[PDB]
């Protein structure tokens, strides 16, 4: 009926192409935060914006991905898509 694989897509391309190198180097230069494990970078480079989706759902779920996806748009200062990502996240 709605895969949510194609919604994510629509944010991470509707980010400025700029913003959207940001994304990436942020990720892969993601800081230890409890005996986490680092994603490969060519893994995550090797993934394409579909594709990274998928990492995201599969290898950290639904739950924790939300939780890496808000957590990081406060870091490069976009609290107003804070406020709109609540409200077009499914509940």
């Amino acid at each position: 009926m709605a895969s949510t694989r194609c919604k994510l897509a629509r944010y991470l391309e509707d980010l400025e192409d700029v913003d959207l190198k940001k994304f990436k180097m942020h990720l892969e230069d993601y800081p230890p935060q409890k005996g986490c494990i680092p994603l490969p970078r060519g893994q995550t480079e090797k993934a394409d914006h579909v594709d990274l989706a998928t990492l995201m759902i599969d290898f950290n779920g639904e739950e924790k991905a939300w939780a890496m996806a808000v957590w990081i748009f406060a870091a490069i200062n976009r609290r107003d898509l804070y406020e709109k990502a609540k409200r077009d996240e499914p509940k």
